[PDB]
């Protein structure tokens, strides 16, 4: 079992309608390779200490969460962290419920101002109980900011996150570094700024939606040309849409880089 | 392939945490049985002519909907129908985007006011782009009301739904006849003057949710009641919460009486 290590588990690498869509477009998608399969984009985050405890953080919680949760083999959670507030990074919010019970605590949440106003507007109940209601809240809000480092505690001790800005079209929104682990989904161009967080990477996961060009992300080939400039030791590509199949990219790709697929999971060191 | 019939799918028949919890309790379902892996309540409803062309419907979209539909092989989608305004029946409204492209046309919606004015609040940019966003609206929402009946036109024919109230814990919920298929989940009490689109039904869906009362939902032995009351020729129990396994739940009820399944089909006459 893991023992005194991360543990990063991509619970889903899709574009925001998943793949296949909901229509059963696989697009150019080999739909006999299971790897095309994809859910919506997540991240698991985990801590592993000398015995084997567990300090475990979610990356979004878009509507695929549950299988997610349950496919990862994983039973327990500490905190929620989010990128930004779209469909397919919160939808599964409700789900969290199971594990305040189990905690006998609130979920800690953490999010950017925008994203915390966004799930305050569509999700206000899992925050406050409204009028005519016996639901309990759910939920505990926790500021995040581009710049300034977070820790979030558990079994497994603490993981340290450092946030930081990305441009998504016409939004905001943010990525990661945790360690030498890298995490930057729904992001079409990276600020002067944020460029310390992601340079010298041992492991850069970055979005990569399509080939031709699109509003609110990178193309392959801009995905590509940021890796060549940052140098990640290795490179996993996520949040794809239908056009881009797994064993085509895998040869489009340089050998450090290479498509995500749902439930691709790796252990470094802390 | 189906023709000149009605179609009805159980794409789901879970509780609102679904069936193992995400965080993998199965509660008293047998794991190894397939039958006892739950998703969020929905319902599927189809109309075939003489040449196999389709009307679809679905009832209600909570987070499992882009699988469901995607497992159901059905590609395609006229109309949503809501039953009330959870979490776990209306959080996959998103995934209803790629049908709009498809189509050509908005998503004809149909929800009752409770219903409309909370999807309102919480997925606005579903009916109206913020401020901000570039983003379409993708709905287009029609009211349904208990004792007035609607119906939906599509490829196949006509589909009629005749909606009726139902008590759901403190609020309201709708349920719907369609021919002599009546579907009922999310109720705890039927109301005298709905009686009458419930009883002497060929197939009865109605939700059983535990053994052990619940504010909101009937016990396996108050459905039962009920289903004695109202004579279905076939009765299907839904909403079914971890403490319900298919094969106990089988045994513990009449030979006319069943606990559902994902994916359970049946085609009846028009
Ligand atoms: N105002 C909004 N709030 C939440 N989700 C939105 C909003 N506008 C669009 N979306 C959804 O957010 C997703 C955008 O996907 P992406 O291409 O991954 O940035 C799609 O699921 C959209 O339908
Ligand atoms: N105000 C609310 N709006 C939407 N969903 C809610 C609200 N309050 C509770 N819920 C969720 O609705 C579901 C209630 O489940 P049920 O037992 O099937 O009626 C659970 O997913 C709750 O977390
Ligand atoms: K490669
Ligand atoms: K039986
Ligand atoms: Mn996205
Ligand atoms: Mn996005
Ligand atoms: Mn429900
Ligand atoms: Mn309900």
């Amino acid at each position: 079992s893991p023992r005194n290590c991360l543990r990063f588990t991509l619970l889903g690498c899709g574009s925001s309608p998943g793949v296949p869509r909901i229509n059963g477009d696989w697009g150019k998608c080999d739909p006999k390779n299971p790897k095309n399969r994809r859910r919506r984009a997540s991240l698991l985050v985990e801590r592993y200490d000398a015995e084997g405890n567990n300090t475990v953080v979610v990356i979004d919680t878009g509507p695929d969460f549950r299988m997610q949760m349950i496919d990862s083999g994983v039973h327990m959670l500490d905190a929620a962290v989010y990128t930004h507030p779209h469909a397919d990074h919160i939808h599964g919010i409700d789900d969290l419920r199971t594990y305040v019970v189990d905690n006998g605590r609130l979920m800690d949440v953490y999010a950017n101002r925008l994203t915390r106003n966004r799930l305050y507007d569509t999700f206000g109940y899992c925050f406050e109980t409204p009028v005519g209601s016996s639901y309990p809240p759910i939920l505990s809000m926790h500021d995040i900011a581009p710049e300034t480092p977070f820790s979030i505690e558990g079994a497994g001790g603490a993981i340290r996150f450092e946030p930081f800005s990305q441009v998504h079209g016409d939004i905001e929104s943010l990525g990661f570094r945790i360690g030498s682990v890298v995490y930057c989904t729904d992001v079409s161009a990276f600020p002067e700024q944020s460029l310390q967080y992601i340079k010298d990477a041992d492991v850069l996961i970055i979005g990569a939606l399509q080939y031709r060009p699109h509003p609110s992300h990178f193309s392959l080939g801009e995905a590509l040309e940021w890796i060549e400039k940052l140098s990640p030791k290795r490179a996993i590509l996520t949040h794809m849409h239908v056009p881009l199949d797994y064993e085509t990219v895998m040869r489009e790709t340089p050998h450090h880089v290479e498509p995500g697929y749902d439930g691709l999971r790796f252990e470094v060191a802390v």
